Order: structure tokens, then C-alpha cells, then sequence
């Protein structure tokens, strides 16, 4: 079965599914209605690189600032608290690292 990380909370960081560079904490994850996992940051500056999203207002794209996989979307001002972004993500662009449970292949 495919990766679904909207319903899921563990603790952990979320990498790039195709690098593995760090790109959100379980911390930053929040739950929403939507079908995409919800995150207000991310883990480095430069985990992500963002490009205008030019057909929806106060939204951006993002993608891998490592690698420039894509990743979704960055909602201006769409956050839990005012100002805050909604990082709006594929479960498919991300890969669980569990804390306490990398376990081997
Ligand atoms: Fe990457
Ligand atoms: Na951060
Ligand atoms: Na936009």
C-alpha cells in the first residue's frame, strides 16, 4: 500500500523520498481536512525551494531544496496561528524516519 501521512502523527522527521534530506519534524505536523499532510516549517533554511504558484493566490510551490523533487504547495497565512504557512505535502515526495526505529533494510 502507498504512503498516506495525512491521519498520521508518530514521532519522527519527514525526509525527502528521494535524497533523504530533512525537510519537516513530526513537531511541525498538524492535523487538517485536507488530504495532505500539514506542516507550518520545516527543518533547515534551505529544506525546501519555493517557486510562485502563478493561477492561486497567497500560495507557492515547493520542491527538494537538495534534490528539486517536487513536494507540494506552501499556503501564505493558511496556518493553525495567523501568519503561519501551510507546507501542504505528497506522501509519495516524503519518507517517515521514525525516532528510535531506523531499523535495517
Ligand atoms: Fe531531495
Ligand atoms: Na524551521
Ligand atoms: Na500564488
Amino acid at each position: 500500500s502507498m504512503e498516506v501521512f495525512q491521519n498520521h502523527f508518530e514521532p519522527g522527521v519527514y525526509v525527502c523520498a528521494k535524497c533523504g534530506y530533512e525537510l519537516f519534524s513530526s513537531r511541525s505536523k498538524y492535523a487538517h481536512s485536507s488530504p495532505w499532510p500539514a506542516f507550518t516549517e520545516t527543518i533547515h533554511a534551505d529544506s525546501v525551494a519555493k517557486r510562485p504558484e502563478h493561477n492561486r493566490s497567497e500560495a507557492l510551490k515547493v520542491s527538494c531544496g537538495k534534490c528539486g523533487n517536487g513536494l507540494g504547495h506552501e499556503f501564505l497565512n493558511d496556518g493553525p496561528k495567523p501568519g503561519q504557512s501551510r507546507f501542504s505535502i505528497f506522501s509519495s515526495s516524503l519518507k517517515f524516519v521514525p525516532k528510535g526505529k531506523e531499523t535495517s533494510a
